[PDB]
């Protein structure tokens, strides 16, 4: 159980940070969050429960109907908070090398991890509020695809298990890209659970 805090999620911005509430009593770290809410309240409190139990996108393929959520079991498999196409707040990056962490600290799950992996929109995307996204505005391989085996941490450097803060930190390359784009992520894990969590994060490349 958990979510993308670095480059913040839309589930970090508006879950793990923002709460439901928060934003009803306009004390809100992000009042942009209230379009993530307006339909589904409570469902802000599962941030860290945006799961499903099979191999994701590289395997099943572009199926789900909705991004984001990756039609999540949390939501008998329809529409999550974060596939709401609203004013979210966004991630000011650059192209290269960034680490890309998960906060498992809600379910901590490091001893049978297989996979992260990242897509990134096309570099002829255009974001605009309403229009929600499709796998066409995303490239068809993920461009950082890391495998795990916490048996042999020696053998992924680029995944780093932090117990004591119940984080994975995975270093990826962004690919060249500028503006507005959205990075689309996966954290899996092996059998008997083949337990998978997804998140979206908004980014301004340069
Ligand atoms: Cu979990």
């Amino acid at each position: 159980h958990g979510f993308v805090d670095s480059p913040g999620a839309r589930n970090y911005f508006c879950g793990a940070v923002t709460k439901p509430d928060h934003v009803m009593n306009g004390v809100a770290r992000y009042p942009e969050c209230a379009g993530a809410f307006a339909n589904d309240f409570n469902g802000g409190y599962s941030y860290m429960s945006v799961l499903t139990h099979h191999q994701g996108r590289k395997v099943l393929g572009p199926v789900a109907r909705n991004v984001c959520g990756f039609d999540s079991e949390t939501w008998n498999g329809g529409k999550t908070p974060w596939d709401n196409a609203i004013n979210w707040p966004v991630n000011n990056i650059n192209s290269g090398t960034l680490t890309f962490s998960w906060d498992i600290s809600n379910g901590p799950h490091f001893d049978d991890t297989s996979d992260f992996r990242y897509w990134i929109t096309k570099p002829g995307f255009v974001y605009q509020v309403g229009r929600e996204l499709t796998w066409a505005d995303f490239e068809d391989q993920p461009f950082c695809d890391l495998a795990y085996n916490d048996d042999n941490p020696g053998a992924y450097p680029n995944v780093r298990a932090d117990k004591p803060n119940t984080h994975f930190h995975t270093t990826c390359t962004v690919p060249a890209r500028t503006g507005r784009h959205v990075i689309y992520a996966e954290w899996g894990r092996e059998p008997p659970t083949y337990e998978r969590f997804h998140g979206c994060i908004d980014v301004q490349i340069h």
